[PDB]
C-alpha cells in the first residue's frame, strides 16, 4: 500500500494513520525507529565482540524490517531467521526481502507461533534475538532464553508500560508479581520490575539473563540482555532483587533488600512509606556496551539524529547510576523555589547527572535529606542575592 | 521385558531393580501406585461433576499406564491423548494400549516434546491433564494451564522435594523464587512453595489455577488444581501468598502477609526468627474434592489399600487446616515429657488432628504459646499422677 525507507532498508507496508502513538498497533510503526536503530547497534556490538558470522532471530517480524536492517546494516549476519504467525505478514515480509535484494541463503521465513519457532530443533543457538511484541514480552521470555546461545544478546521491547508504571497495579501484580509505584520515576520502577521478571523466568532453567541496557520512551521500554550460564551467575542476579520504599508526601525513597528492614512511616515527614517491588535494584547500563552504542551510532548516517542525542544522554546518565531519580519541578513545587535553573545547570548543585527518563530529572549520590538541604541552600542564596 | 498389573491395567515394562526409591527414574515405577490411584480418582470426580465425555492428556506418558488406567477405570473418557518424546517409550506405549484391548478411536499417541504436544492447535481444551515429570514440573506448567479447559483439573507430581524442602536452598530460590525452611514441617513448606509457583506462572496469562488437594510422600509431592478464568479469581489467589516465620530453637512459627510485619527475633526465646516464602498460605485441600476421593476410593477393589488409608487420614486432616504443624517427638524432646502418648491420643490434648506429613505430627488452632502450655500441663499431671 505504501513504500517507506528506514536506514538502508526499503519496505512495503500498509498505509498508517496521519498520527500514531509510540506503541501504535499497526503493521509498521515509524515511531519505533529509535528502537530499531538501537537493535541494529546492539547487533553490530556483537559482531565486533564475536568477530565471526552470527545467526539472528526475529520471532515477531511483521514487515521483516528488523531482520532486513540486521542483514543490510551490520557486518556479521550469516543468516537471519524471521517469523510471524500472520499469513499476510508473511506475504509482505517475502516481498520486502526481495525488494532489498537480499540473497535467499541469507534468510529463512517462517509462519509459526513464536514459541514454537524459537524452540524448533535448529541444531544451533541464536546469537542475537530481537523480541518486539505488542504489549508484554512475558509469554516469549523462556523460549527466547532457551533458544539463545551462551553469550548471545537479546534485544527486547515491552509496550505494556501502563501496568508496569503503576496505572494498573493489580494487572501489574498478576503479570509481574510486583507492586509498582506511580511516582515521578515510575517508568524506572516499571523497567526494574520488567527486568526482575525476565531474570526469574530464565533463572528457572539456570540461565542468567544479565541486563546491560535500558531505555524508556513514552509508551515503550527497550532492554538489552546477555545470556550466560552457571548457577552462581544466576545467584548473583537474584541477590540484586529488592524493593523501593517511597513516600508520596515528600518524595523520600529508600532501597530495601532485607525483609526485616521495612518501615511503615516515612522517616522524613512521617507519612505512609509505600513499598515497590520486588524488582531489579542493580545497574541499568553496562558501561562498555552503552559507550559502544553511542560511538558506533555516531559513525552511521542512517541512524536517526534522535537516537544519537538519546544515546549521548544515556552515556552521561550511565556514569552515575542510582535506584530512582529526582524531578526538579516537583522538588521546586515542594519548597517553592524562586526560579528553576535549566536542568543542565541544576544537576550541578546536586553533584548529579541528567536522566533520559524525564526532561528535568536528575540522579545523584546525595541522600534524600542532603538533596532537600541543597534545595534549601539554593532558594536561600537565590533570595539573599536577589538584593 | 516384564509384565505387570496395576489396577485393571496390564503393561509391558523393562525389568526394574530389586528395590527402588519412591522417585526412582525408571520407565515404570510401581511405588508410584498411590500417585496413579489418586489421579484415577481425581478423573472420576470430574466424570461425575461434568456428567459428559471428557478429553484427557498424558503429556509425559512413558509406559502409557496413566492414560490406560484413565480409559479402563473411569466412566467418561471420550479420548485420551498420550505423549512421550522417547521413541522406545512410544513403541512400548503402543503395545500397551493394544495389550489392554483399547479401541483405536479412544486414544492418540504422539512423540513430541511435551510443551509442543500440549500447545498443538487441538481445537479443544483438555478437561484433565496428568503431569508426571522426573523432578520439577515448572517447565510444563504454562503449557498445561493454557492447554486446559476452563473447569478442568490438573493432576500434578513433583519429585524435586529436596530443594523445595530446604536441603538445597539456593537451588530452590533459582527455580521457585522462594526461601524454604528445613524444619519439622519442611515438606509442607515445600508444597506451599510449589503451589505458589504454579499459581504465579498461570497468573501471567490471567489463568487461575486453584489448588484443591495436596499429598506428600517420601520423595514426591502430589497436587491437584482446577483451572478457572477471570482476573478477580487470579487476584484472590495472589492475595493468599505469604510468608512463614519460624524459629529453629523453640519451633515457634507465624504467618506474615504484611511486609511491614517481619520480626528479627523470635518472640518466645529471642533466637533468630527465620523467614520462609513467599508461598501459598491458603487451604491445601478442597473439602468436597477430598471427601469424594476417599468415598470413591472405598468402592474400588483395584485401588491400593494404602491409598485408602492415606485418604482417610487426609480427610481427617482437611477438617483442621493450618499453616505448618507440630511434631510430638520434637516438642517432647524440648520439654522432656515422661512418656509420649500415641499420636492418636496426643492430638486430643491439643484439640488437633493427625497429619499425613509425619507419623507423630499434628495440626491445631492453638497458638504456639498455648501448645507449649499444654506440653507443660501434660508432663505436670503425668508427674503428679505418677504417684
Ligand atoms: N504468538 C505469535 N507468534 C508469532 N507472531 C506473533 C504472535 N503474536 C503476534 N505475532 C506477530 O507479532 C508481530 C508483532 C509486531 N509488533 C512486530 C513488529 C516488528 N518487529 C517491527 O519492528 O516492525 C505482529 O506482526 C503479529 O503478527
Ligand atoms: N520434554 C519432554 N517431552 C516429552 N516427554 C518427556 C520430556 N521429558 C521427559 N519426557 C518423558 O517423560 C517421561 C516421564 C515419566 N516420569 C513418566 C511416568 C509415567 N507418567 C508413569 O506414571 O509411569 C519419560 O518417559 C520421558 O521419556
Ligand atoms: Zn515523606
Ligand atoms: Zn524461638
Amino acid at each position: 500500500m505504501e513504500i517507506v525507507q528506514e536506514g538502508i532498508a526499503k519496505i512495503i507496508v500498509p498505509e498508517i494513520p496521519k498520527t500514531v502513538s509510540s506503541d501504535m498497533p499497526v503493521f509498521y510503526n515509524p515511531r519505533m525507529r529509535v528502537n530499531r536503530d538501537l537493535a541494529v547497534l546492539g547487533l553490530e556490538y556483537l559482531c565486533k565482540k564475536l568477530g565471526r558470522p552470527v545467526k539472528v532471530a526475529d520471532p515477531l517480524s511483521a514487515s521483516g524490517i528488523r531482520a532486513i536492517r540486521f542483514l543490510l546494516e551490520t557486518s556479521c549476519v550469516e543468516k537471519a531467521y524471521a517469523n510471524d504467525i500472520s499469513s499476510k505478514a508473511i506475504e509482505i515480509m517475502k516481498e520486502n526481502f526481495k525488494l532489498n535484494n537480499i540473497p535467499e541463503d541469507r534468510y529463512e521465513i517462517h509462519g509459526m507461533e513464536a514459541n514454537f519457532f524459537l524452540r524448533k530443533e535448529w541444531g544451533f543457538g541464536f546469537d542475537y534475538v530481537d523480541l518486539d511484541p505488542f504489549g508484554t514480552p512475558v509469554p516469549f521470555i523462556e523460549s527466547v532464553a532457551l533458544s539463545m546461545k551462551r553469550g548471545g544478546i537479546l534485544s527486547l521491547t515491552a509496550t505494556d508500560t501502563a501496568p508496569l508504571s503503576g496505572t494498573y497495579p493489580k494487572t501489574c501484580m498478576r503479570r509481574y508479581m510486583a507492586r509498582p509505584l506511580r511516582n515521578e520515576f515510575k517508568h524506572e520502577v516499571g523497567i526494574r520490575i520488567l527486568i526482575k521478571k525476565v531474570i526469574e523466568l530464565a533463572a528457572q532453567y539456570d540461565i542468567a539473563m544479565i541486563p546491560i541496557f535500558a531505555y524508556s520512551h513514552l509508551h515503550y521500554f527497550k532492554l538489552f540482555f546477555v545470556k550466560e550460564r552457571g548457577v552462581e551467575k544466576v545467584d548473583k542476579l537474584i541477590e540484586q532483587f529488592g524493593y523501593i520504599q517511597y513516600c508520596f508526601n515528600c518524595m523520600n525513597r529508600e532501597v530495601v533488600t532485607d525483609l526485616y528492614k521495612f518501615k511503615e512511616k516515612c522517616p522524613h515527614c512521617g507519612s505512609k512509606f509505600h513499598i515497590g517491588g520486588p524488582l531489579w535494584i542493580g545497574k541499568l547500563w553496562d558501561e562498555e556496551f552503552t559507550n559502544f552504542l553511542y560511538e558506533e551510532a555516531q559513525k552511521r548516517e542512517e541512524i536517526e539524529k534522535e537516537t544519537k542525542r538519546i544515546l549521548k544522554l544515556i552515556k552521561e546518565e550511565s556514569q552515575l547510576q542510582t535506584v530512582g531519580f529526582y524531578v526538579l519541578s516537583k522538588l521546586a513545587e515542594k519548597v517553592k523555589l524562586p526560579a528553576q535553573p535549566p536542568i543542565r545547570i541544576a544537576v550541578k548543585f546536586f553533584n548529579g547527572v541528567r536522566t533520559h527518563f524525564v526532561g528535568d530529572g536528575f540522579r545523584t549520590n546525595l541522600s534524600f535529606e542532603e538533596v532537600m538541604k541543597k534545595m534549601e541552600e539554593l532558594k536561600e542564596k537565590q533570595k539573599e542575592f536577589l538584593e
